[PDB]
């Protein structure tokens, strides 16, 4: 590359590596006594349900005012009302003190999570339109204790880390936009304020990998930020590379990946605590620049989704450091198919030889997204040095997902029920909810009949089961020596919304773990 | 409105009221005791696993002999293989007997019934392509999972309702349907006659689908329904054409206005003798020249609309076989059905009978309109108020995608209700699944200006069967907070080969297990 | 017809013939003299420019404090800032009054109107969200003196007058989720109050009847509208329908109207002042139900399109009005061309127009251009006058969006000065306008036919679209008119996100004040 | 065009006097008004359904 491009792309791997989350967590009580009663800043948030607003636990904080009770009574549900407090002391010495109160709604089905940390977002980030100054932090004070999935959405909240605008590019883009938060919840946190500043930064790590363009975040960028960790926090990294792949005979990564002018990788991290471990995991992200496609959607659709392609790598990326950092015990691998799929026609109709021994028809170019995942799933349950008891490979893999589960509920393909339940409880637990897709091989197997090779790479019929038989087509290539759960997660929408990514996965994965 | 036509609807209408089934179910012992070693006919089906196969108790079985015994060993699973047996004493007088061997599969998913009638199905149908004269052909199956087995082989092979070789003049009749008895190993945990009740609600069903929308129209359903109303004797409601208008019911009105024949809304009424063990009501979707969503491409609604009576023939049957049965449960069963014929109707406000007011932004999603009527209507305007309301539709091409060919999709209220109805779906094979319950996201989709709401969610990909059903639950009225079931069985209604009758057997199921 | 749907469209028909405005107009000095510091209610609203809102003048208002000194300080350009008030006076007994300041930008191009009326519109709907009870008044102080922009962006703004939310459909569809505004301007305005009143009851009437959906809004509805109009307002009202139109030769409108239930009609409307009229100026107006398509976009987007196809009559229906409420010297007429069109159907028929010249319909989804065609050769063969322009008005095509965008109606108009004249009336009332390419010479040959003397469309879409439109309906011009002739193509404009912008008789009004 | 091709040959044999007797068949109709009658089964002249 030229001399530009390889200083902005080392400059960029530094910022990933180094990143430090905007967020840190305490309770009313040590607030009191480290900050004196003083705010933070001008601007101060109060987030809570119309029940939990009227508590008088409210009325003794700081800024609590008659013009913050008149507040509470004109907020609508889902939204925010802002007022002025005069002479309210705070570090930023500002004559006024902005004050906006959000209402969360109490309404919440089976399927989601009680504490609405959706809504909490969506507030927070309204109410951060009035931060004056750039330097300033943003008191928040939350009125539940649901400690977990109000940490992940207020590090998901407001301007994202990651931006070109207004000469960010020179900063190895890191936003200026953003403002320090200081979560206050009622009582001392049941997670620590470190472990969920781990959570957080998890979190957003995965939404800068996410919102970062192909241009900046590359298989070989990815993989120096992979290195990177590994020798900051300490895991082992093996890296199967370029011909090596085709070599050692990893054909479905290979093909994908062998017209980009980067080559393509299979990036597996190592994790073991000391001790007994819980739980034996395998995790296994699809990566894979430039690489969007289907046929339940027109292809315009699939150009807006291609946007977040990385979304299943970056979850299962960063839900692997929150595990190292917070040292959770349990083994974990995590395997990256990393690769661009550089330059329709091309390689249409090629029969590959997967790692699993299976050969696979591609019939259709745009769906090479299940293929490495297909080499991954293989590799993490036959080549490590140990077999796990569970599979989790995460991919933003279908448009067909938000036609079924929607776009905040990430689909579920899943062999054991009892996994499901688990993970499902997962999700309603960390706020990063999910819903099961039909598991039904029987149907699924004949939508990948070949003339020539064992299997198609994509469904005939479009209109049966489509999130299910691309998680069907992933279980092919698992191993025999695999006998336990296997959990396809569907992530195409969740990981994004309007403003860009979300860091969808990473708290899901912690909170599966906590419960293992 | 010419004689020839409407002498042809009128010979319609008396054979799917007159609707006898073809099949018959007996045991191995019985069928020992009454025919004596004697084959029905030319034809005999094997069918089960490949360890019922190699059970001691086939091989004294009246046709069992050393070919039966090499089909055995040579057919694969999900297929058949065919021997003759010569000299084999038969009803028909045939020099050979043909024995059709067929293997089923034990594989089955927790979300699939164990039995697979699926394979069953296409295993029987088939071995019935080597009928000499369409003859009551003996079917032995080895499993004894008699309800699924019953719904299985009442949907296989030819169908009863055809229009081919001259069948138009006797009524659409089939003379191609072979008479079929089937063998189970034990005697029947139901009744012979409650299976044959079974196996003709399903075949009606099929019928009624099956049939052309210049058939069954919205007054021959009607017809159809009086009759089944005359003869078992049950109630029967029909709010018809302006009274609709009047009587504020302006969804089902505004969708089937434009139509030569009127719509109606069609309600049964059903209650047993003493206490029910529960009040369900049914509302099933029966638009004709109706069926669209943004999902699909245009050309696929079009190969949809053939089955957009499922809904309402689901409905139907299952309330007439609770009828036959005589099943413990206060019933009622609205028939949504409209003409939705003749840019019309585009961006117009239509005030529901629940009192809220739809916009229609698309023409071609106005199946779930009508079911919000039917839904009001069920939940305020009868003489009870239901603990479950299930309302059953072919409402969406997402449901395809998201649940599949074989499994309705399911979007219910109460966790309860569902896994009621899932254990139906897989006790029966009528199978189903959950689809995302979650009103909380659903909701803004059907975001609107002027009215209360849209008829269309605005994003295609936020759950679009969930959405759909969403929208049919805005419509229940405030005195209902019992369980609502939405089943959405766009395409568990059809195969290959036509309707499949899916849809009763379900509701039976169901009902039995309340 | 059932007595359910009969009852329901008299009540409509009533509620948009006896419909009143909201809003009311006053100034500072009358303001503090007739309420003396205590507000209409616990809302009120301050809009203006950055040096407008810093302007000492505002430190005065009864509202001021130094907590909207602050709001002041701290709010975005085209944003807005909320604030309490303890103890301020006011009329709804309300403990505390929100004060919501708007900043309204000063940048504008040469093409647009000077006080951004858009954006104020857009401040004072933000500002409305905040509103406790329904029933009260709010204050909107408004720091700029542009009367007429302001008076139309504040009708604009808001909840909508129609509505069938929340049992609004017992009420003959009239909102109940509206609040009155009070305008106070700085000066006492230009334009009396009641004036300001009357065009601002208009913009909002036009919105109802855009908002209004084709099973409410119909041909015979609108027409009984007119007639409701005319027997209160004390104009002539003509109406030529049905068959009637086949026998008077008006075959253009017949064919796009004879196949629906409801017949179609050109009503014509004719108001004529005392002494001497400035000018005379006749209007047609688009207003087919259930019509709208063409080539430029996608057939999905010309369905969103269709929900707003009777702005083209809803726009010279209440421009007329407001002439005749203002009194303005002006000799009027205004036909509106309605019908209800409802793909194979009449697709390559010959049709005999009212001007004698033949049409080929080589696209049926294309035919408002042709009832425009019968609707221009009434105005200027037909009638009592003859026109010094013609000004017609319709939702032609998608092209428009393409070309002028979603705030500019497009122009297409035979002369220099005509155009420069409306190009000022819409920099002026805010409802801008822009020109689009006149050249005959280039737009004839794409409406060449082999049968017909013309077909209804343009065999090449990438061709001036907006043009072609415009220059079909020039050539049913009755031969007698001699004079400037100025097609609007309001396609765009008279909607947003919110629906009806109420488009159109704003930019017809001051047209009028400077002929 | 096929109505009236087979319309207008009919006339010319009828006018040149040709020695072949003709029968000439028009089926006309107008067809109104894409759903409509979709998935229809009707029954032909022919006996044959469709
Ligand atoms: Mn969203
Ligand atoms: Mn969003
Ligand atoms: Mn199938
Ligand atoms: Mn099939
Ligand atoms: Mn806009
Ligand atoms: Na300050
Ligand atoms: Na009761």
């Amino acid at each position: 590359l030229p001399k530009a491009e390889a200083k902005e792309l080392s400059a960029f791997v530094q910022s990933c590596v180094e990143y430090k989350t905007n967020v840190c967590f305490t309770d009313v009580a040590a607030y009191e006594s480290n900050q004196k009663g003083v705010l933070s800043s001008g601007l101060a948030v109060l987030v809570g349900t119309h029940k939990q607003l009227r508590d008088p636990a409210v009325q003794r904080l700081p800024f609590y005012n008659p013009a913050v009770a008149e507040a509470i009574e004109r907020v609508k549900e889902g939204g925010t009302y802002g007022v002025l407090v005069e002479g309210l002391a705070n570090a930023a010495g500002s004559k006024f003190v902005r004050v906006v109160v959000g209402e969360v709604p109490t309404k919440a089905s089976r399927n989601n999570c009680p504490a609405r940390p959706d809504v909490v977002t969506a507030l927070v980030t309204a109410a951060l339109d009035e931060v004056k100054e750039p330097n300033t932090t943003v008191d928040v004070f939350v009125l539940s204790n649901a400690v977990l999935p109000i940490a992940a959405a207020v590090a998901r909240c407001g301007k994202h880390n990651f931006s070109a605008k207004d000469g960010a590019a020179a900063a190895a883009y890191n936003s200026g936009k953003v403002s320090r938060l200081q979560v206050v919840f009622p009582e001392p946190p049941a997670i620590p304020p470190k472990d969920l500043e781990a959570v957080a930064t998890s979190t957003q790590l995965c939404q800068r990998l996410v919102d970062a363009p192909p241009n900046l975040l590359t298989t070989a960028t990815f993989t120096e930020i992979a290195q990177g960790y590994a020798k900051a926090l300490g895991f082992d990294v093996d890296v199967i590379c370029g011909d090596d792949l085709c070599e050692r005979g990893y054909g479905g990564i290979y093909s994908v990946g062998k017209a980009a002018f980067e080559a393509p990788r299979l990036v597996t991290l190592l994790y073991t605590p000391k001790g007994t471990p819980v739980k034996k995991v395998s995790l296994v992200g699809k990566g894979i620049v430039y690489d969007c496609g289907g046929l339940a959607l027109k292809p315009a659709d699939y150009m807006k989704l291609m946007k977040h392609d990385m979304g299943g790598a970056a979850a299962v990326f960063c839900g692997f450091l929150t595990a190292v950092r917070l040292q959770q015990p349990v083994q974990l691998s995590c395997t990256l198919c990393l690769a661009e799929n550089a330059i329709k026609s091309y390689r249409n109709d090629d029969i590959i030889v997967m790692k699993s021994g299976k050969t696979v028809e591609v019939i259709n170019t745009d769906a090479e997204g299940r293929i490495v995942l297909g080499d991954g799933v293989f590799h993490a349950t036959n080549e490590l040095s140990f077999t796990p008891d569970v599979v989790i490979d995460m991919a933003t893999l279908t448009g067909a997902q938000g036609i079924a589960t929607g776009r905040h509920h990430a689909g579920l393909y899943v062999n054991e029920e009892g996994a499901e339940a688990a993970m499902l409880r997962a999700g309603r637990e960390s706020g990063e909810t999910c819903f099961p897709v039909l598991y039904c091989p029987e149907y699924h197997e004949p939508e990948f009949k070949s003339n020539h090779a064992d299997m198609t790479n994509l469904m005939e019929r479009r209109d049966n089961a489509g999130v299910s038989c691309a998680g069907y087509f992933i279980t092919t290539h698992l191993s025999p020596k695999f006998t336990g759960a296997h959990i396809h997660v569907d992530l195409a929408y969740p990981v994004f919304n309007s403003n860009g990514a979300t860091g969808f996965g990473p708290a899901l994965l912690t909170e599966y773990f906590r419960k293992l």
